[PDB]
């Protein structure tokens, strides 16, 4: 819809009208930053940092949200990996395979569930390094959750390690739900049963279950 | 177990063990505020305030909350009614009842259930007047309830206004659903105790078996 300017690389943010009222203070927190982290190549390339400001907040009644995007060929969509290559996005994908009893598919994408927003806590990584670049995006990505859990009704991190202490500082009273990692030991993941607690946890707020089915890719 | 002093009545606190964490900072705050507390006659009466912390914690998954205990003829347990004659444990026993199919029943008591403590938020009321000491009990209630928190998995208070406030600061799931005495029949198209067990059952923990409740 809109757009807004910023003094580095992107230049330019398009963000969906949902997202007004935190703009102004990104586009300080960004500029105030911005040149410290495009020293680095970056997963995803600064052109992607903010594509998911594009998809609307108030029809979202879940956030699945990871730490940072993967350490190579982040698209700037949370978890999203189109050739279907990821660890994550595979493990997800069984998980959900099991739940549903779907079992051909080729993908997996949360970006088109219905009352999804799939989310990475910072925007960005120097690239091959995971959690490079908390220190940067610490303020903004403190914002753009806050904002988030304004609308949603389930807020579900993964990584319990990740995800300790930085939710306990979100200042939100939000119902949130940490779980573990799809890469954790001892098949921790496997055994981890979030996305069917989360629908238990809506249906206790009055609202609708998400059916994780919906972001099968055939 | 162990006991702890405290300078204006009941005096003495009996504590199981799983408690010891909070009993000093209960004594600093009981003390703070019990002269306010014990001006009025109240329910329970001041020696069964505090009678809930001989239950232990450990091996607690549920905790069932109401906000402060019956306007009269408290007893120190949440929800216990001896002659059954409350409201309240009327109509959660008929929910249990068909719920469990158990049809021939003389009560029903929460604190003979394997895994479950039932709690007031409040420890009492000015007789006759519900929600009449919130303002004394206030940093106690919060400090207990975020204790029996970080044991049990979940969390269910009865009464959507009475909950509706976010200042507890507890991962721990929580349900707040219908009081008893709520209109228009809610609290008997309320499905907690079912959904309860689910969460549980999702929590690879054992149900709660709410038939253990029933006194014959
Ligand atoms: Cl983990
Ligand atoms: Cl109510």
């Amino acid at each position: 819809m809109n757009s807004v300017t910023v003094s580095h690389a992107p230049y330019t943010i398009t963000y969906h009208n949902d997202w007004e009222p935190v703009m102004s203070q990104l586009v300080e927190f960004y500029n105030e930053v911005a040149s410290w982290l495009l020293r680095d190549e970056t997963s995803p390339i600064p052109d992607k940092f903010f594509i998911q400001l594009k998809q609307p907040l108030r029809n979202k009644r879940v956030c699945v949200c990871g730490i940072d995007p993967y350490p190579k060929d982040g698209t700037g969509v949370p978890f999203e990996s189109p050739n279907f290559t990821k660890k994550s996005i595979k493990e997800i994908a069984s998980s959900i395979s099991r739940l549903t009893g779907v079992i051909d598919y080729k993908g997996y994408n949360f970006n088109i569930i219905d009352g999804v927003i799939p989310w990475n806590y910072y925007l960005s990584c120097k690239l091959g390094e995971t959690k490079s670049h908390a220190i940067y995006w610490d303020k903004i990505s403190k914002l753009l959750l806050q904002h988030i859990t304004k609308h949603v009704s389930v807020l579900y991190c993964l990584g319990k390690t990740d995800f300790s202490n930085i939710r306990a500082k979100l200042e939100s009273p939000v119902t949130t739900i940490v779980g573990y990692h799809p890469a954790a030991r001892d098949r921790q993941f496997e055994k981890d049963r979030s996305f069917e607690i989360i629908n238990v946890l809506l249906e206790l707020d009055n609202k609708a279950p998400i059916n994780w089915a919906q972001g099968f890719i055939y």
